[PDB]
């Protein structure tokens, strides 16, 4: 159990039209840090239920969205504010990291 996808066809949908703020994921399963941070990435979830939205990408299963984006390792994990990009934060990185930037959208 985690938090909810996003693919590549509902990439404008979820994240670029959210009424909420929202956390994006990019993941693989090839990549063993970017699967250690399901525990804090849910943790998250459920703390800032109703504040923020959350999303994973799998870049194995949706390439076009990290392309476009740059990423060039995971996990990287993006904030979104009304359609606008306004934090990345690169690396299996701590809880209180995130919180931090996190709350800069609050
Ligand atoms: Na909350």
């Amino acid at each position: 159990t985690g938090i909810p996808v996003v693919n590549d066809s509902t990439w404008d949908s979820l994240v670029l039209k959210a009424d909420e703020p929202v956390f994006v994921d990019f993941w693989a399963p090839w990549c063993g840090p970017s699967k250690m941070i399901d525990p804090i990435v849910n943790e998250l979830a459920q703390k800032y239920a109703g504040q923020f939205k959350f999303y994973k990408l799998n870049t194995d299963e949706s390439p076009a969205t990290p392309g476009q984006y740059g990423v060039r390792s995971i996990p990287t994990i993006m904030i979104f504010v009304n359609g606008e990009k306004k934090d990345t934060i690169i690396g299996a990185v701590s809880k209180d990291t995130l919180a931090t930037s996190i709350n800069k959208f609050l």
